[PDB]
């Protein structure tokens, strides 16, 4: 899956 850091 993805790693999303915002």
């Amino acid at each position: 899956g993805d790693v999303i850091e915002v």
